[PDB]
């Protein structure tokens, strides 16, 4: 009952259904080659599933010291346990709550901890490798990343895959918040949603979920996978074209200004991962520069692909465990590269 694609964003982002079919880097490589962002759906019915649980992370690891943020204000919880994050992670009863009472939106910060995830779990790591999509891209040793074959004159990526773990964003004023903010990376990447945590204590918090995607403007066959096909959705994700990055800038430093920071005309907005776009921002930076994105919900099992040099943001809809592998892309090495 399955085809080998479909269309997202009105025709602007491909779709590919079957995550190892051998024949993907033919419709792949043409939406690439382009600068666009590609989604792949279904890598959750390809891995060990018992792997990817929170339950599992806590009592392997849970004894391990770790440092928090506080997604409403960015404040750092400092040298807890991570059994501290990941028994709240669906459970809201057991998560930290604030000095006020309320429970928190957390994201555990850099865990595994740099280049260590291979170390740290190589059973994780070999049922990732083993099953990550358009694998001629992205793993170590395929034939079209370039990470391993480039001298010093391009920016290498570090040794992967990293984990990024974070609960969701519950109330109307988290709609402006950010999970990641808005930013951008030199080598291309690959995220892959390996777990949808969907809550009960404050469970019944499905409606302001919808009104998230809608004022995120998600296309109809995006809001259709939730009312039909009932899948579980993730993270709500922003991405532009690596061509209007400077656009965007040009945007932040006219806010920034307007909102009284005090910045040199050359400082970068992007750069400095301090800005998340909210409704209000999106339709500025399309009516008033010109520049649209794609807006894209990443369901358990998406593999998002973010070409390198694209600006990109990420709002977390439910507590989500996502895991990422860089790679070097022969169509967008030039954004790696050190001269001109
Ligand atoms: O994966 C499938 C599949 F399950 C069914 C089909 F009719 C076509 C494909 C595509 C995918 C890329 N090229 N073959
Ligand atoms: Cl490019
Ligand atoms: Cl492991
Ligand atoms: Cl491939
Ligand atoms: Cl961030
Ligand atoms: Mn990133």
């Amino acid at each position: 009952s399955m085809t080998s694609h479909s269309w997202l964003c009105d025709g602007r982002l491909l779709c590919l259904h079957d995550p190892s079919n051998k024949n993907n880097w033919k419709i792949f490589r043409e939406c690439w080659k382009q600068g666009q962002p590609v989604l792949v759906s279904g890598v959750h019915k390809k891995l060990k599933s018992e792997l990817w649980k929170p339950e599992a992370f806590s009592q392997e690891f849970g004894d391990q010291d770790v440092d928090l943020v506080n997604c409403r204000n960015c404040a750092i919880i400092s040298d807890v346990k991570v059994r501290d994050f990941w028994d709240g992670f669906e459970i809201i009863c057991k998560r930290l709550r604030s000095e006020d009472g309320q429970p928190m939106v957390l994201k555990l910060k850099d865990w595994p901890p740099g280049e260590d995830f291979r170390d740290m779990m190589p059973t994780r790591f070999e049922d990732l490798m083993e099953n990550l999509p358009l694998p001629e891209y992205t793993k170590r040793d395929g034939r079209l990343n370039l990470a391993s074959r480039l001298p010093s004159y391009f920016v290498r990526p570090d040794l992967g895959p990293k984990m990024y773990n974070a609960y969701g964003l519950i109330t109307a004023e988290d709609r402006r918040v950010g999970t990641t903010n808005l930013h951008l990376d030199v080598s291309d990447a690959v995220n892959v949603m390996v777990y949808v945590g969907i809550p009960i204590g404050e469970g019944a918090h499905d409606e302001e979920v919808l009104k998230t995607i809608d004022e995120g403007d998600a296309d109809e066959v995006t809001k259709e996978r939730i009312h039909d096909h009932k899948e579980k959705p993730g993270a709500l994700w922003h991405i532009y074209a690596a061509k209007d990055a400077e656009k965007i800038r040009e945007l932040l430093r006219k806010v920034g200004e307007e909102q009284g920071q005090e910045n040199p005309p050359d400082h970068d907005p992007i750069h400095d991962q301090s800005w998340y776009l909210d409704q209000t921002l999106r339709k500025r930076l399309y009516e008033e520069y010109g520049v649209q994105g794609w807006a894209i919900v990443q369901f358990l099992g998406d593999a998002v692909f973010i070409p390198a040099g694209a600006p990109h943001q990420v709002h977390n809809l439910y507590s989500c465990i996502k895991v990422a592998e860089d790679f070097v892309s022969p169509e967008h090495v030039k954004h790696c590269f050190r001269l001109t």
